[PDB]
């Protein structure tokens, strides 16, 4: 008797383990128990017993199997281990199978969970990495042949038809000792300022690897019950802010290529506004009159960055920012990546050159404000992005001229360390150099913001901190953004062996 018919054989899903191999996610054995209720059907006096070892009433068990008696398959119980799914299985009820599954563990939990994803319960990607890599990771299910009875029990196992094929390993390019600090530190200033969200990007200026990836708030993956849906969202690539000063660097870079700037002119923003037909440029600090280039970057100065965009130019503004990839597709493909926006007209008006300049109404993600900081930081040249660990390096595509782009890092380095600066972004034995940004949201909500690189002698890391919403008095992204930057920075070129490069002169000694 009995019918000759094929059932698949799972493969096993390929591990991620971060650049070093410290594993991320790994696919485990769990025990599950399931059922045929063609089989169970025959033996009904068993039920009782096998309802209470599986925690169940009897009555909804006897139901249960009653309304799916013309079904070959049910699940009992899934995720015991093999102690447990033996202590059913010596009950010896007829039509009840235990099987060893393999499922998704991640040893780092909320830490990495953005940047990893997961998958359902049938172990397909759902979400993150684990999406993004179904293919590479997932494998090819295998083939066998087997006799089955008329109730669907497997009666002789006959052969193999096709051997399942494992999925392979993928190695990002998170580093886990950066990302656990990135964590924790983003966390701590969320408690700090009693913030509702927020993001961290780390980035190798000379490999184009995503280092660190975090975001509050975040979530365990291994327990994802009643998950928030807000909780799960990989900020730093699927939402958008306006960067606002951040992209000042840029609009001085082309300032700077054009052939009619130079750090040391002098730009007058007394009184601190400038009007523009019915709109007003403002600047905080409102007692300056003739600044220089790197003093209207320390003061951020929106009235001295108008008047310089409208000296050369917002086309010229423009392209660099789309040379740098602001608003631009990243090509990563990561799923629900953002690209933003960086408006464009036929004609620019003084209102719209001013407010491109200090990036006003522009919309970027993290990762894309991270991007266009590490190309600043390799003398201009844009290494493509990367989320998994980069052994041959593509070749870069030179974005900002070698010369404009180290003068701008030195002026980004005053920014940190001259008098009037951001020295909260200071970083203990290193030379750093970045740039506040603080944005009004449409009383007053704020997005606080830093953007930054070390160490400026030969820039190794890029990083971008973004609070989103602090609620207590301090909201300049110098106050809240900056002192993460120099912990995580201080950290990050720690262990990455980075050697200090902020030594004392023969003088200074
Ligand atoms: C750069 O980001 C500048 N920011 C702004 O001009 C914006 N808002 O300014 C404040 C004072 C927060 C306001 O309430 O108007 C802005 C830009 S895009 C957007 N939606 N709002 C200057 N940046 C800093 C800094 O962090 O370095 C300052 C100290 C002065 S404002």
């Amino acid at each position: 008797g009995g019918s000759v018919r094929h059932i698949a054989i799972p493969a096993h899903r390929g591990l991620i383990t971060d650049r070093n191999g410290e594993p991320l996610a790994v696919s485990t054995p769990v025990t599950t128990l399931w059922a045929n209720p063609k089989e169970l059907m025959t033996a009904k006096e068993r039920w009782p017993q096998l309802a209470a070892a599986l925690g169940q009433d009897t009555k909804l068990f006897a139901d249960r199997i009653e309304q799916n008696a013309e079904r070959e398959f049910i699940y009992l119980v899934r995720g015991l281990t093999p102690e447990q799914g033996e202590g059913v299985i010596a009950l010896k009820v007829p039509g009840v199978y235990s099987i060893e599954e393999f499922r998704r563990f991640y040893p780092a939990g909320e830490v990495v969970a953005h940047a990893v994803g997961f998958t359902d319960v049938d172990d397909r990607g759902r979400e993150g990495i684990e999406l993004a890599f179904d293919e590479w990771l997932a494998g090819v299910p295998g083939k066998r042949q087997v006799l089955k009875d008329r109730r669907g029990r497997v009666i002789k196992d006959v052969q193999v038809t096709k051997n399942a094929k494992p999925g392979k390993t993928l190695a990002l390019s998170i580093d886990l000792r950066l990302q656990y600090l990135a964590h924790r530190e983003l966390r701590n200033a969320l408690l700090e300022n009693g913030a509702k969200a927020g993001s961290l990007v780390i980035m190798d200026v000379k490999t184009g690897e995503i280092l660190a990836m975090t975001n509050q708030p975040t979530y365990n993956p291994n327990n994802r019950r009643n998950l928030q849906p807000a909780a799960m969202r990989n900020r730093a690539m699927i939402d958008v802010f306006e960067p606002g000063s951040t992209v000042k660097p840029f609009s001085m870079s082309a300032a700077l290529a054009s052939g009619r700037w130079k750090p040391s002119d002098i730009v007058d923003v007394y009184p601190g506004t400038l009007q523009i037909g019915r709109y007003t440029i403002r600047d905080v600090s409102r007692n300056s009159r003739q600044l220089d280039l790197t003093g209207i970057l320390i003061k951020s100065s929106n009235v001295g960055i108008s008047k310089i965009a409208f000296d050369i130019g917002a086309e010229s503004i423009y392209s660099v920012m789309q040379q740098v990839g602001l608003g631009q597709d990243t090509g990563l493909g990561f799923p629900g990546e953002r690209v933003g926006n960086l408006p464009n007209h036929r004609k620019w008006p003084k209102a719209e050159t001013a407010t491109l300049a200090y990036g006003y109404g522009l919309s970027v993600t993290a990762i894309q404000l991270a991007h266009a900081y590490a190309a600043l930081a390799n003398d201009g040249k844009s290494v493509p992005l990367s989320m998994t660990r980069v052994d041959r390096v593509p070749d870069g595509v030179q974005v900002i001229s070698p010369e404009v782009a180290s003068t701008v890092q030195g002026m980004l380095q005053q920014v940190v360390e001259a008098q009037g600066g951001v020295f909260r972004a200071q970083v203990p034995g290193y030379h750093a150099a970045g740039k506040s940004g603080t944005a009004r949201k449409v009383e007053n909500a704020y997005r606080s913001l830093f953007a930054g690189f070390a160490p400026a002698t030969d820039p190794r890391i890029a990083m971008v901190v973004v609070i989103d919403e602090p609620s207590k008095a301090g909201y300049f992204g110098g106050l809240v953004s900056a002192p993460v930057f120099s912990k995580v920075m201080a950290g990050a070129l720690r262990l990455m062996n980075v050697p200090p490069d902020n030594l004392p002169t023969e003088f200074e000694a």
